[PDB]
């Protein structure tokens, strides 16, 4: 098609010549929240259908979250093309995040560091927002678009899992899925939650809060986890992923690593790697876990998707859904559309009736 190639070859590299990358990312929030894309040429097909998490979702494509943290541009996102759509990091309190600049594009690895610090309007500015286009939302769910919100912690807050309580409070009632997100890189002390007894503790208050929601209004609760986790932080995170109930894992944010070959000049700034150098790297957490939680536990999987390829890789190796972030910086919208055609034609290529069948394949082989 000629828009993924006039978009990846022209306008693309134009748009990176000039402008810094948080400014271009301001502009892509607002054009998208405005509704200024094409829309989707490519229809949905059945096979990219999946039932999970107490919902339907018409592809197992969505944005992660950071795109649009604050839900400004939902709707214009599920017009790009997105099965699902994930708000956030939101904290409780407003706050501005790092100083400037915080996000860097590493052009040759195909990856982006950031340190945002969770910069976010707060829980109440977003639950208006919300609550603005609460019954629009519940029509897409209805229809397969589902909606995801993604909690933080303020970088003063004194107690962490009060922060997440707060969130399950606010906005649980108005999202699909909530994420507790303990796994940013950008946040001190905040992966340190991903330890057994602290994620245990957590977690039971998280849940407690969120079955104190009505019944229509109750989200699944996932986990999202770091790339980074030695091989006991993984059975741990599994172990109480299953003694508590858990809906879900989100795998992975961002490396605080850095894989050798890198060429970016930027490559030793502070902060999260994402796209190409991770994507392996995570395929290869979804796989632990997957296995560690007896493919019981639904994974989204996340980290260095542009291709259907990556995903379905992702698919097999355990994802029942996956998102993509820095793709869409590199190659814009069209990368969309490209992901799910390629899918679909993977999925027959390797004669899976749809995408359910080949969620973790690779574990049955
Ligand atoms: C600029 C930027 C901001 C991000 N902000 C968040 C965030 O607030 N919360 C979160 O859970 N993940 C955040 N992420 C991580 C993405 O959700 C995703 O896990 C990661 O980038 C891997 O996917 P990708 O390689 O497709 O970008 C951010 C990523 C980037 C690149
Ligand atoms: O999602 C996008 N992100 C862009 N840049 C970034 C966003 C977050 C972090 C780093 C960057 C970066 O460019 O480094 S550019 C873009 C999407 C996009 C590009 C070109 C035209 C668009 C028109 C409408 C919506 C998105 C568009
Ligand atoms: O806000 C950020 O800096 C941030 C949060 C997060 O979860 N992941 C990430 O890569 N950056």
């Amino acid at each position: 098609t000629g828009d993924e190639r006039f978009y990846a070859e022209h306008l693309m590299p134009t748009l990176q010549g000039l402008l810094d990358p948080e400014s271009a990312h301001r502009l892509a929030v607002r054009f998208t929240s405005l509704g200024l894309l094409p829309r989707a040429r490519f229809q949905d097909s059945d096979m990219l259908e999946v039932r999970v998490l107490g919902h339907k979702f018409r592809n197992p494509v969505g944005i992660a979250a950071g795109f649009d943290k604050h839900g400004e541009a939902v709707d214009g996102l599920y017009k790009m093309g997105f099965g699902f759509v994930e708000i956030g990091s939101v904290t409780p309190k407003p706050q501005e995040g790092n100083p400037r600049p915080r996000v860097f594009r590493l052009p040759e690895d195909q990856a982006v560091i950031n340190r945002y610090g969770f910069n976010s309007h707060g829980l109440s500015v977003v639950e208006h927002r919300l609550r603005a286009r609460q019954q629009k939302q519940a029509k897409l769910t209805e229809d397969g678009l589902p909606l995801g919100v993604n909690l933080g912690k303020n970088k003063t807050s004194v107690d962490a899992a009060e922060d997440y309580a707060e969130g399950v409070r606010v906005l649980g009632p108005l999202a699909d899925y909530l994420v507790v997100n303990v796994s940013s890189p950008n946040t001190a002390g905040l992966r340190s939650l991903q330890g057994k007894a602290e994620l245990r503790r957590l977690l039971t208050k998280v849940l407690q809060e969120r079955d104190g929601l009505r019944r229509v209004h109750r989200p699944a609760v996932l986990v999202k986890i770091a790339p980074d986790l030695t091989s006991q932080d993984k059975e741990d995170i599994a172990s109480v992923v299953k003694e508590l109930g858990i809906d879900g894992l989100i795998v992975t944010n961002t490396t605080v690593s850095r894989p050798a070959g890198l060429q970016g000049a930027l490559r030793s700034e502070t902060g999260g790697l994402s796209g190409k150098p991770l994507r392996d790297l995570s395929t290869q957490t979804i796989r632990e876990m997957y296995a560690l939680t007896q493919g019981r536990v639904p994974i989204i999987g996340v980290g260095g998707v542009s291709s259907g390829q990556d995903a379905l890789e992702k698919i097999r190796a355990g994802a029942s859904l996956v998102q993509l972030y820095t793709a869409l910086t590199f190659w814009g919208p069209p990368v969309v559309g490209k992901v799910k055609r390629e899918l679909e034609a993977l999925l027959k290529e390797q004669g899976f009736g749809g995408v359910t069948d080949a969620i973790g394949a690779d574990h049955r082989r």
